[PDB]
């Protein structure tokens, strides 16, 4: 059976925890997830052996060569996950406040290169996926909006109305295009 | 059958309906309002007479010198209310039309704070009601909208793109707070 | 069961959350809050009717003309709650926008007493979450933390790593007070 | 009965009838108005003793210093009131004639607000009722009409051709107020 | 009996009451006053025919030429008199209001004998009684008394000190004659 | 008797003693005066009523119009004359006193006819009697005498201890005219 | 026993008559006066004890510190009354002399409100009685009249005819208010 | 017990005996003074605890924060008061000497009103009693006499011979104030 | 029973230790302190639930806006109070370090009356013990020796003679007040 290649890259970097959590789902349909989760049975069937082989192979496909050194030749998938967890794991503290302190540093930029500001919020989403997970686009759009110039101050808050009912952040970006449109049009 | 101190300043002629329904609610709190509410009761007795006499006493608590002159003991409580109506609340067509003329004329450029204009609209509407006009949410909305300049007119654009059923004059003041909050901050 | 003065004032809709909270505390002390929240009996007895009329009267005492003229004669205090909740507590993102702007408004330099900014922020965020904000407590402190000078850098640059489960509202706020008291003393 | 200060100005001999009427209304709130108005049994049941002395002190609260000695500690509050009635309610041609010219000499200019005119007219009616005589209705009408200023002249000219059922004084007041509105519009 | 010059002024709208009074008296000397004041029986006897026709003829002789229209050769003297009654005695508010306007307008100028002033005053007073407006004894007293200048100050003050039942119109006039004497004397 | 004009005038408030004297004289020669000579008896018959009404009519003929205010419709000619008397005759201490001041002030100058001087004395007498003075024959005489210049002293000497028996005021006028004639020669 | 918020000033040595008398009236309404004044036997029961304590407290809070020495540990309410009456009142003859001198030197300067002078006079009189004088109504009247200025003096000359039995001080004061109003007219 | 406003202050030491005496008087009216000054019943009375706590609260409202820390929650409020009294009001020989020497210095330069320095002398008397040198009538009299100003010392020359039994210090103050009135009368 | 005015501030942390002391005393007055100081009772009957509710509502009466929002109705008023206590009453090492620094820097000053000095010392100590420093009578006295100026050397040595049987801040303060008064006198 071919392993359907995913744009989830072979882990080498941030949150093996989330990456491996999504790998657990990838393991679950072959259910080699069950064998790595499962007690090493008194009866290791050929199915269990094949599942362990497959799991290690999946890990390899999903791990960078530097991490493949931890994989080594035949160390069980479970043992390698444990080693990686032990070395890697800082459990709780860093995750939200890394995003937060980055937002403190990465905010309040209303005028210079609004397209770089597109990239700014893109980095913010990246940081949310990476470390910050508490609240979603309503708060994001709120501070992004506050980040920016006067036109929203007039329109958004009342006049734009419950456009949040649609939550068309796409049209919000298009409103930034409209800012650009007006800027060129006035001259 | 207890009474407490009053935010109501002893009545003087203006906010007559406001003060009057405030007093109505007070009298209903003592249950005594029923005497004015009902037609000639079947239970015309010292207790219903006590209820209306207490009502008269309560009215006299607010009546100032001219009002206390209306408060001749012979006149029934309901009759006194009717007298005060005929002075203040009297439904003159001329009053309604004159107030309509004045509201057309009355406008805000910049010289009245948002709350200043809010109360201006409030008094205008209140008087037009007291003059005996019959008025609806859309009327209040449109007139208040019409009073304003272009910055605020972005709110009118909000109404054209917003369901009028959700619009209420309280909510309109709310939306108008939001609109002038743009001017404050946007400056 | 007391009618003495309160900081409660003929309300304007401004500070509605705490205003209403003090109102509710009062109404429970008036004992009418029980009926105002409690199941309305299918037969609204004079006990319940008294308690409603009393509540409405107290609300009248504590409300301005605007809400009371918005308050129809027959609407129960419940409807008054609902009206004010719709006006204030529709929780459109616009509230969050305004609150984040007011949060941004003061950067707490080394001048102001830190307790001033503590209570300012505390109020601000309390109302922000009263506006339905799904914000984590450390994510609140984070906005205050934006406000601090370089003197703080020595602690803050670590403490941004030392975060929600490690340090919570009290723990961080105390650590911040430790830094600022030391800043003052050192100065 | 706690007597938190009511709508009663103190007393120093001025506008006795009406001020005492405020007192009477208070005594009905005290329920003790029965002691003066109702028969006072010299039995004076204990509730009556307390009521009588309570009334006496209540009056005294509003009484000025001279009025304490006018109200000697022996005479019943009813007797005190009756004494002050003889003292103040000595309705006299001195008062009647002085007031009658003082009032007839006062004129409604076309400037002074017709609201103020109503208060003037009602005051003077009640003054002439109080001073030792009553007033005939058509004479009230006549005096009112005499007060009026020149801008009315055409309207008065029309009015003088209308009989009393055509000129029911309430409608006269109202149509003249509508004429005031017209005049204001013209200005 | 003769048509000896019965020198009434032929009436023209002037002194209608007085004119009609002289006429009534005149006809009574002819005994023909019965033709009108006696609502005639079915007895148009030759005496009554003469009485009526002669009365009519004499009324014409003491009516203005303009007035002969209301006195066409057909109707009986009563009808003519009711015509003029409706002209004057319709309770003309114009007459009443004009009468009081002038009454109130002119103080006693010291250029006229107080007796002449008295006659003038009483005459327009009697005209205002005839004009449809009641006049009270106290009204008459007030008007007369304050229509005078200050030199009266001695009786003016004495009036207040003095009692009501003494100061009748006749007694007031007597005291006014005392003061007239005293004024002429003072010069 | 016929109303052929006697030596009487439409009354003017003046010579009222003489006017009334001649009126009474006419009424008595008409026999009609019996109605004011007698107070209203049980004998109010048709003759009495008609005589009274005719007296009033005749008074009206001899009254000028203002005095018709005394005539006043209904009141008897007896009452009308009583009111007239009170106004002109107007008996009071000050009245005779002021008239006495004038009288002693009086002096004769020859260019004033002695009959001119008679009439000034006689009008003073009319006033003084009408004012209520009980003027003796001797008073009339001596106060007339005081005025006369030295030439009169010859006849005046005929009074000092010489007989008053002849000296009735008619005879005193005879003496006065006698000395006047002597002095007419003398001039 | 409702301790109403009596306007009674916290007294400290000025107009003790007024203060004490108001307090006495309060003791009468408090009903304590019966026990406070009655006697001091061993029948000073729990109600008697609490009544004298209540009165004592009332006195203390309505008095100043000056009394707390006079409060002589535990003198009951009555003993406090006598002590303070002796402290201020003591039938002081020197006070009578000073009060006479003040009153005699005193003159109503017309700008001093008629009320101002009236209470000044009433204060002098009340003090002079407390100083132990045998004052009478005639004294009060005479001094009051004497104390006024020239226009009032002329109207006093009118008032002089009003013999003592005609007059009572309250009535006279009222006539003097009427006279002041007359002066408003007169000027 | 009633909670009516007492003229008693949050206390830090100012007029210690007097403030404490006001407190004591209130507590006696609260009935709680009985335990505060009196017995320590062995039985565990609920009313005793309620009274104590209530009194403590009252005194706390009446105390400054220093006295509150002295007011240890777990001990009787009374004990705290007596302890504070001892600290403040112990028998200091030094205080007595200072009070005597200030009394010598307090030879009054009588710019101050005389009664006021009597009050101040009473304060010093109270202080010297509290300082431990409780004084005797003769001594108080001597000291008071010595303190007075020049013409007052002139009367003291007479006063020296006065009979010692009649010379009660209360009578002395009476006599001195009477002489002050006499001194201003003599001026 | 209902709460009177307590001058206890609508609070925000200023003088929190003693403010909370006053609060706690008021809770004890209501019997509700048992539930606050003790656990929320193991079975919170209506009495205890109402007791804690009353504590909360009174804390609301005495709190200010952010302090009210901290006072959310969910968690017991005692818990909230403790939360705010730890916030301001930060019982952690640096607080006592800073306080010690402040104490050791502080000295008595001449204008700082020894009572005021004691007040300042005592508030410092109250803060220190409230900060949680285990510091007792010997330390209080030792700190007082440290603050005292050169004019206190001899008394300080006398206090060094005063050992643990003598150790009592009251007696110590008493002797220091003796020093102070003798200092005042001497200087």
């Amino acid at each position: 059976m071919d392993k359907a290649k995913r744009n989830i890259k072979p882990f080498d970097g941030e949150k093996y925890a989330i990456w491996k959590f999504r790998i657990r789902a990838l393991l679950a349909e072959q259910d080699v997830l069950k064998v790595v989760d499962g007690l090493m049975p008194n009866e290791v069937d050929d199915s269990w052996k094949k599942a362990e082989r497959c799991a290690k192979s999946t890990i390899i496909e999903y791990l960078s060569d530097s991490f493949l050194n931890f994989a080594t030749s035949d160390i069980t998938a479970r043992q390698i996950l444990e080693n990686l967890d032990a070395v890697y794991e800082r459990k709780s503290l860093a995750s939200q406040l890394a995003l937060r302190k980055r937002l403190l540093s990465l905010k309040l930029s209303s005028e210079m290169s609004l397209l770089s500001h597109f990239h700014i919020f893109d980095e913010l989403i990246s940081e949310l996926l990476a470390a910050g997970a508490k609240i979603e686009e309503m708060d994001k759009i709120s501070h992004l909006l506050i980040t920016l110039p006067s036109c929203y101050d007039g329109i958004i808050t009342a006049i734009e109305t419950l456009s949040e009912e649609n939550l068309t952040l796409a049209f919000v970006k298009n409103r930034l295009l409209d800012q650009e449109i007006k800027i060129k049009n006035d001259h």
